[PDB]
């Protein structure tokens, strides 16, 4: 499926993901498209930040969707 994705900058990316693929797999194409780092990458679908090791199934990513990528804060 497709799924939409934004920056800090308003730019919208389109991505192919199945549902059964991980976190960690999303942020490949991240690095593979924009080439940004996985953990330079904060997913947070509907306020909630994705973790690194899951599916999109086990979250609730539908067929296009949107998620705001915002750059690691300094903190942890």
């Amino acid at each position: 499926m497709q799924l939409f994705v934004k920056t800090l900058t308003g730019k919208t990316l389109t991505v192919e993901l199945e549902p059964s693929d991980t976190v960690e797999n999303l942020k490949a194409k991240i690095q593979d498209k924009e080439g940004i780092p996985p953990d330079q990458q904060r997913l947070i679908f509907a306020g909630k930040q994705l973790e690194d090791g899951r599916t999109l199934s086990d979250y609730n990513l539908q067929k296009e969707s949107t998620i705001h990528l915002v750059l690691r804060l300094r903190g942890g």
